[PDB]
């Protein structure tokens, strides 16, 4: 097989939570022996894809510089498929990918009802990892465009189910996340319940997983649409239910998506992705 122990060191970040309540990993900055991984993932041959969705002024504004960044940053040395879904191809920038990177594009109908948006996320997500991603590449990545890779973020991040600690809660106590709090909604997460307030702006594992993840959301979405109820933080919110309920095997710290307005402690030691301005 391939042990935690061999790539996975948490001994090397005390300071923080490497290993869930549940013995599965957060990777930080350090505790990954990437070297090992890519051997190891590469003799597998695995792809990775990512799937990236951009409406309207959002593919002008930022999906470019995400993709670039990606190219750059997403998984260096792996055979990687970018799933850029668009509202409208011609914005779309078809700049210069690197080697082991390829695209496809998509239209999609555009967004606009508040809470229509992030629930056609999750249904395309869905429809296309059954339709071809699911032969297409081994681990997928959701993530939202409004986001640029600053360092190798890898295979290290790679996982069954693989959840984002959101940058500004890490160091906060559960009963203070802004989790659904309203027992009518789908997403509803009592006080005391609980272990992290993960980011809906990444998520992935094998694409078994992430339509998985895709679907309950949406389910959840759904239902609290037709019980005349938006979430408190939308997709996010249902996202984070989810992983309640599912634990991810994986969780990648702040480092993977950290906000720079927060600053930037000790910490977070080399930031993988950050938000946009």
């Amino acid at each position: 097989k391939l042990k935690l122990s061999d790539w996975f060191n948490p001994f090397k970040r005390p300071e923080v939570v490497t290993m869930t309540k549940w013995k599965a990993p957060v990777v930080w900055e350090g505790t990954y022996n990437r070297a090992v991984l890519d051997n190891y993932y590469a003799k597998q041959k695995i792809t990775v894809g990512l799937t990236v969705f951009a409406v309207g002024r959002y593919i002008e504004h930022y999906l470019e510089e995400f993709l670039t960044s990606a190219n750059k940053h997403f998984m260096v040395g792996h055979p990687v498929i970018f799933y850029i879904m668009v509202d409208d191809v011609s914005r779309m920038p078809l700049i210069e990918l690197g080697p082991l990177r390829s695209f496809k594009v998509f239209k999609i109908k555009p967004e606009k009802r508040w809470q229509d948006i992030s629930m056609m996320r999750m249904k395309t997500i869905g429809e296309h990892i059954v339709a071809h991603i699911q032969h297409e590449v081994d681990f997928l990545f959701c993530m939202d465009v409004d986001q640029v890779f600053q360092d190798k973020f890898g295979v290290e991040t790679l996982g069954e189910s693989v959840a984002q600690l959101q940058a500004w809660w890490y160091k906060a106590d559960p009963n203070d996340f802004t989790y659904e709090r309203r027992k009518e909604s789908a997403a509803y997460i009592p006080f005391g319940e609980g272990d992290f307030y993960y980011h809906a702006a990444i998520f992935g594992g094998t694409p078994t997983q992430v339509l998985n993840i895709t679907q309950e959301c949406f389910k959840g979405i759904l239902k609290d649409k037709k019980n005349d109820i938006e979430a408190q933080w939308h997709d996010e919110s249902h996202l984070n239910k989810y992983f309640l309920l599912n634990k991810p095997t994986k969780i990648l710290s702040p480092e993977y998506c950290w906000d720079y307005h927060i600053g930037l402690p000790a910490d977070i030691k080399l930031v993988k992705m950050s938000w946009q301005t």
